[PDB]
């Protein structure tokens, strides 16, 4: 009785404007009789042309020849004469290229899912041979990851209305007929799912639509709050790994075709900290690596120091491209992952396209200065000193790995820790609560993906990051005459306690031709507090600065 | 005393031509006085602008600005004008992007690696910012492979000729002077080599400087044979893992950047059956993916015959895409898996931006004969009968994996194997040796990651590729009224005595804008036994339809 599973058309629901409403507009264009080009589409019915086009029968590019038979054809009963122009190649070619997914239709879809429900697509669909048949398929692709199943006519030889297809629908979902709303845009579709007894809504307009579909099924879906960004599930994820050199793997996550954007979490995250960005980056044209940094997750965690210095970390990032044939990646940094990024454009411009920072702003090693008195002259930086004694903060750190986490990962109105007292006061969660609350920003699933990452090599490989100061200083200083004059992007967010947006300010000495995008109300963890924000900022600027 | 260890020049040596050669031209061609370039190139020598940018105190666009000014400081001092259109950043672009690799000098490097030297590149060179940079990396990442170092002056803050840069180079080498061959084309820099005991080259054409490189060596490095293209070490690749649903990962191997090109080994073979393609594919602008298909390696195996018909295959290949987040491959097959890519191009024509099959013919399936009654009908397939009963196959390929692939990976030949007698003679190695004799187109180090590939999973999965003969039937009839009309070549080999070059004759009925490649000499292990063709043929075929 209530409803459980929820079935989407494509054409005219999930994906605007319908094909039909396109040729519609070309026939007035053309000054054809109305209707002629639906005519010639549908001659033949169930033994037509277009009938055997949607079961799979023949493919698309086979289909035209006989769409034109069938256009001369009613031409001639209709006494008109086709333009010398026509050709259904181009019209359809038109009509499939304007076809953008519905969004507010989507974002229905995937509410419901989201609250539980099954949701498929069921679409009159053919085999797309054609040569510009490549934005079809990103075009599914893009739908196709957010529902259960996707059925297509011409993948199990049954097309909307025969009956068959319901039965197959409705067995392939698991449910009854009843328990399903299914959403079309012909009628004509919606009677045989009615007989079955599920509920059916006709879409005329998005909006009425989703009215219905929000009374059916006591879910508001209009007028919903903006939804976060895609996230990613670990297991759905394509995995890397990439030796770099004896007992060193590199692993890392890999979505989307185009530009390599190589995406560097910072201290102590992983590449699921940037899981709002990757499916973003990949739809908007890029090939996204996100990797576990060396120390992290997957990747080798060997114990000894030197091992994360800057220099042996940059290298290392190198080979990782050399053993991946890249001759060049974006690289995008956040916290000690900026940090790297800024030194990869400082000593490998060559493999570098783009350089891109959150938070982490470039920072000339001062030649006159030891770093660790420059760290002992900012009290926001003390915490740094309590990581420099190996294992001491390795023990706190790794006592209780859920509250570690759960203390970190909170936005700014929410913050536990005070990064200032934390020497004098011996330790970092001191006076934070043993069961800190959930943020906002996460949900208790992924804390768990962090607490199982971290179990498998603790803190002090992350924790190196902050031991080879002196290190790092003397081989930063050996750049002190360069400058970055490739594309670079600063990000800074405004409630960044530690990373404050004023470190930043005088970036541009040493890289003249920065670019700059600031988040408001915005926390340390910038990926996964305003991820809607970094998508925004890093895809604008990888279009107009990283692609050709 | 003798000689372990070569040295090799980057400018004038391994990559040609030099850039003071362009530079020399380009003061004719602009009828500046002779060397006034270099002049300026080199003012102030240790102290000058182009020492500071070869040490890496300064990038090349930093280094422009200096190298104008000493452009105009010497014209003034030579009382001549620099002409109006005078740029130094145009002129070192042509001169860069002119630089090839000296190909005759890499396969010496090569060569002389082979026999156990080790080999490196000692360069005086340059932190690229340029917006062309991505031109000078590629050209070091494709020679930086072939090196077992690769010493840059800008990265060690060293330049050949102080002495302290070879002193490194032969810590780096683990060798001592003696031992240690250098080839420059700068006398200036074999001084200090000379100094310290190693042998020097001076290089002014390549043919000469070899001879005197054959001579000290002892090895043939002129009119060597052809090479073999550049293989693939396994434990250097970047490898991946998909999860196309429960229960069920496919691993595979990737490299290089650009439209991505899916390589399909048959049977009973693996990812590094293409070892040879894969290195030349990314070299020529593509992303491979070569893959461990369903059932081998480290692809699961599940043990169910029908998870290995074509129809759950093609699926898991197409989910493989979509958890990566390509919209469309290119799909190259041979063998079975020659077969799976044609089924890939008829039932998923928009996900496959071009097809080609290795000596496995699209045949279409006949409606009115069972596939069982067709193997009959031919006596070469005969194996294949014997291959139906669930475990006897299996017993006698693992029975010893070393001698299974010693006496399958064989060229035509060398065969040890009659495919039409199998069944009665009751197995397929039955009038086989025991210990057969290593093939010329292995060595016995890759039959060994044969050996280890099939340990983890033995051959009832590959095996289940046969055992679906009537699924496969059944559903490739649902195709009979199709045709593949997207981009597709068909490669025969004439001494594949089982897959037959006629048995792709009547190919153009279902493709007809089929094109094809014939390889002589080749028998039914194409990649392995003619790997140069294979890789022109291919690369030829996806500049011409895969790319745009
Ligand atoms: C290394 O020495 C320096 C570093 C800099 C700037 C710089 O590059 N950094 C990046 C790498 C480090 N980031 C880091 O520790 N982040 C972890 C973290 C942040 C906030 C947290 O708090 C909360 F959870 F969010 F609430 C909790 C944990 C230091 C900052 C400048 C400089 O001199 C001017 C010296
Ligand atoms: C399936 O039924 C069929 C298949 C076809 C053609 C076709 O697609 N094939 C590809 C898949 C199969 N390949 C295979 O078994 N290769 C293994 C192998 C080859 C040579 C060997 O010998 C030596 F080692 F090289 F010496 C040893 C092992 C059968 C051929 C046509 C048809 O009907 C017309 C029916
Ligand atoms: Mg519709
Ligand atoms: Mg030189």
């Amino acid at each position: 009785m209530t409803l459980r599973a929820a079935v989407f058309d494509l054409d005219g629901v999930l994906a605007l404007p319908a094909v039909f409403g396109v040729l519609g507009r070309t026939e007035e264009a053309l000054a054809l009789p109305r209707g002629l080009l639906n005519d010639a589409f549908q001659k033949g019915g169930p033994e037509g042309a277009t009938t055997r086009l949607m079961k799979g029968e023949i493919t698309l590019s086979q289909w035209i020849p006989l769409m034109e038979e069938n256009c001369r054809k009613c031409s001639e009963t209709a006494k008109v004469c086709l333009p010398k122009n026509f050709s259904i190649k181009e019209i359809f070619d038109k009509a499939i290229s304007a076809r953008k997914i519905n969004r507010p239709m989507l974002q229905a879809a995937l509410m419901l899912r989201k609250k539980g429900f099954t949701t498929a697509i069921l679409t009159n669909t053919w085999l797309d041979d054609r040569a510009e048949r490549d934005g079809l398929a990103q075009l599914m692709c893009e739908l196709k990851m957010h529902f259960d199943f996707l059925i297509e006519s011409c993948q199990v030889g049954m097309v909307k209305p025969e009956p068959q297809i319901y039965k197959f629908l409705l067995d392939t979902l698991k449910a009854s007929p009843s328990e399903v709303v299914f959403l079309d845009d012909i009628g004509a579709n919606l009677k045989p799912a009615r007989d079955l007894g599920m509920v059916t809504i006709l879409v005329q307009d998005t909006d009425t639509a989703l009215k219905e579909l929000e009374k059916v099924t006591g879910i508001q879906l209009l007028n919903t709050p903006a939804p976060l960004p895609t996230s990613c599930n670990p297991s759905d994820m394509s995995h890397g790994y990439v030796t770099v050199k004896p007992r060193v793997r590199l692993h890392f996550v890999e979505l989307g075709s185009g530009p390599a954007v190589c995406l560097c979490h910072g201290f102590p995250e992983s590449w699921y900290s940037w899981r709002y960005q990757i499916p973003a980056l990949a739809q908007a044209g890029y090939r996204v690596l996100a990797m576990d940094m060396k120390g992290y997750g997957e990747s080798s965690a060997p114990p000894e120091i030197e091992e994360y210095c800057m220099e042996v970390l940059c290298k290392e990032m190198v080979t990782f491209l050399d053993k991946l044939g890249l001759s060049q990646a974006v690289f995008i940094g956040h916290d000690w992952g900026g940090m790297l990024v800024w030194y990869m454009a400082l000593f490998y411009p060559e493999r570098v396209r783009a350089v891109a920072s959150l938070n982490t702003p470039f920072i000339p090693a001062n030649p006159n200065m030891s770093p660790l008195e420059s760290i002992k002259a900012n009290p926001v930086f003390d915490y740094q000193l309590y990581f420099q004694e190996p294992g001491v903060a390795e023990a706190e750190l790794e006592q209780n790995l859920s509250r570690t986490f759960k203390s970190l990962f909170r936005a700014s109105d929410e913050s536990v820790l005070s990064m200032h007292k934390v020497c004098e006061a011996g330790g970092l969660f001191v006076n934070s609560p043993e069961e800190p609350s959930l943020s906002r920003m996460v949900t208790e699933e992924e804390i768990q993906f962090y607490v199982q990452q971290f179990k498998k090599s603790g803190f002090r490989g992350p924790l190196n990051w902050y031991r080879n100061m002196e290190r790092n200083w003397k081989w930063a200083c050996k750049s002190l005459g360069r400058k970055i004059l490739i594309p670079a992007l600063m990000v800074t967010a405004e409630k960044d306690f530690v990373l404050v947006p004023q470190m930043s300010q005088h970036m541009e000495d040493w890289i003249p031709h920065l670019k700059r995008g600031h988040i408001e109300d915005c926390g340390h963890w910038t990926q996964m507090d305003k991820p809607t924000e970094v998508n925004q900022i890093l895809i604008k600027w990888l279009d107009s600065d990283a692609r050709n």
